[PDB]
């Protein structure tokens, strides 16, 4: 039997989000029904939305930071039981044949479904719907364990902002006296700031105005500017998460030799920035590269990490009826950190 | 008393190439006055002279590729006598005074001297003139020792292919069993070839076609392509010398988790491939950078290694007049390795 739900659509990339009832595939004897509790708000809901990346499916029922309890297991289900509290990130399945899954790294199979915007080759290529609803079925290969005392409002965008700026953090080694750039103080970029400093790095922020300052000086950032200019240091690594138009040279001019420019960001495709071989050789020896969420696999880590040393997303929270507010506020510059929904009190 | 040069000018951006009379500035107290025996033909000279990168200072005398004899020292000179064997590359001096210069890599001053198609803020401001030419007088940091017995012909490319694909290997750390690509299989890519193989390297050559196959197998290359698709393997580090349009991501895709992909080639900038922040997060955990020939320092470790271990570019050697002939087989897919200019034999 097909699992009824509700959530949060919206028809096009002009209009605004609804109630909307729908449902999803039958509970497989390998998948877990999860009953969603909270769901983080992310830039990339608001890109996939709106089109600004490709034409996007409609009616879309985003989020892909979320957190919940198992209501329900299939029979062949050995990782979780009924009552288990755990998280749903980016993606909900894979070929789990392919060099990718096989390295852990999903994010990069050919076959991957994600959340939302996207069709479900497993399940007769329906629409898979994100987490602005009020539960979700997941195979139980892509669901992430959760410690039962865990604050779970907390938790949820450590699914999708934690994961994608703890890997890169990881896989350029930062470490102690490591001089970090985080571009954009938002979601992503105040979970960059967090596991740099944990990480023992010296910490730059680049904002565009000093509204958040003192939220970054409270997190332990040692310099911040609002305009990449004023950095008059050299930096070994620096993270962009910026989601609007900017010169990538802005910013890959402030490396040092052998320094790393991870990008995760992802602006609207028509105002996003390039490097030719020109700018590379002119800035030479500072290398740069792209990050895509993380893996099952590294992603449980992070949690893992995360909930032991206490480091969780700055959050909001709100109902599903202020979805549209929260959009506005992110893409006016009128946001803080994280939006979180409460989706139990959404739903009464 | 200025000195007295000739060699083969470009006069605009779509002519030939023409004997010509010129004249440089004096010998400086830290100058030397330099005989050009070799002088190398590299694609940069292409570029600058057609003007396919900016607008181009005509007339032109481009090589920066120079092997030759010292024939003069100003009474400063510390560190050369006449009759020593130097090299020239790409670059003759710099403010010095940089972070760049103090860290020897004054190809990034941002009042480096290039060789040709730039000009010399040392001398009033005029246009520098290269290595097609009889001789060069250039201040002493910026000139190569030569062992007085090395192959001076093969020795030229040296100072500009040389420098210019071996600063990317170290810098990346290439070493034994390090899988490596080299995509454009011309002077840079050959030299590249040679010193990833002398390394230990196992090495992927990237062409358009199969005419040099056989001269890649003789050089110790494991596996040859004509398409990046081709490569069915990940592969720990590539160098791409392509100086046509090409698509960056065909690269990038065949580089293992946290390889490294060095940029060198420098397509006309009209055509320059990019790469968005769509692309490297596609194609995620693979690292590029571009690098710019090598230091003072760094371009004398690659001379002394390369003259040790007999590691020499292939080379053709012609006369200065046949210059325009060796620009149309290096834009036209008729070249082979390195074109050397045997100067003495050019008047
Ligand atoms: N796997 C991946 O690679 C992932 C990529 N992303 C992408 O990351 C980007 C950021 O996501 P998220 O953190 O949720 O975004 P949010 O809006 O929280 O944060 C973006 C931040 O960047 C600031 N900002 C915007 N433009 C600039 C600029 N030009 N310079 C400096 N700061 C700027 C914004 O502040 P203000 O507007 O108030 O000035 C805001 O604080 C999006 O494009 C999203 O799609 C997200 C998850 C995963
Ligand atoms: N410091 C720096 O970064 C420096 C950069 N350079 C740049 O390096 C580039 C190459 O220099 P050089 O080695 O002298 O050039 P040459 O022409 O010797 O060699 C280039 C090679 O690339 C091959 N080729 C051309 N297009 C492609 C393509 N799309 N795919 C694969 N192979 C291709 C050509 O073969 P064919 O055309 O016959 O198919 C030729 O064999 C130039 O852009 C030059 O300016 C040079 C010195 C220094
Ligand atoms: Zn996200
Ligand atoms: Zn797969
Ligand atoms: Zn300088
Ligand atoms: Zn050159």
């Amino acid at each position: 039997m097909r699992v009824q739900s509700k959530g949060f659509a919206i028809f096009s990339k002009d209009e605004h989000f609804k109630p909307h009832d729908f449902s999803r595939h039958a509970v497989g004897p390998r998948d877990v029904l999860i009953d969603i509790l909270y769901a983080g708000i992310c830039h990339s809901d608001i890109h996939s939305a709106y089109s600004e990346w490709k034409e996007g499916i409609y009616p879309m029922i985003p989020g892909h930071e979320i957190a919940g309890i198992i209501k329900e297991v299939g029979k062949g289900v050995k990782k979780f039981k009924i009552g288990d509290v755990v998280g749903v990130g980016c993606f909900v399945n894979s070929c789990k044949a392919c060099k990718p899954c096989k390295e852990h790294q999903e994010q990069f199979c050919t076959k991957v479904v994600f959340t939302y915007d996207c069709l479900d080759s497993f399940h007769d290529n329906e629409p898979h719907m994100g987490g602005y609803s009020n539960n979700i079925v997941v195979d139980e290969n892509y669901v992430i364990s959760v410690d039962k005392n865990a604050p779970l409002e907390k938790v949820a965008p450590l699914l999708c902002a934690g994961i994608t700026t703890y890997s890169p953090l990881k896989f350029s080694k930062v470490t102690k006296g490591t001089k970090v750039g985080v571009a954009g103080f938002g979601g992503l970029g105040s979970m960059a700031v967090k596991y740099a400093v944990a990480m023992g790095a010296e910490v730059s922020v680049f904002a565009r105005n000093e509204h958040k300052k003192q939220d970054a000086l409270s997190m332990g950032v040692k310099h911040f500017y609002t305009d990449p200019k004023q950095c008059k240091e050299e930096l070994d690594f620096i993270i962009s998460t910026i989601p609007t138009h900017y010169d990538l040279k802005d910013y890959l001019k402030l490396l040092t030799y052998n320094g790393d420019l991870a990008l995760v960001g992802l602006p609207p495709v028509e105002v996003a920035p390039v490097l030719s071989v020109f700018d590379f050789i002119h800035l030479g020896n500072r290398k740069v590269y792209g990050s895509l969420i993380g893996g099952i696999k590294e992603t449980q880590e992070m949690v893992d990490f995360s909930i032991k040393h206490n480091i969780y997303p700055e959050i909001d929270l709100i109902l599903g009826k202020d979805i549209d507010t929260a959009y506005h506020n992110l893409t006016h510059g009128k946001a803080k950190f994280r939006y979180v929904i409460d989706m139990k009190k959404s739903f009464d």
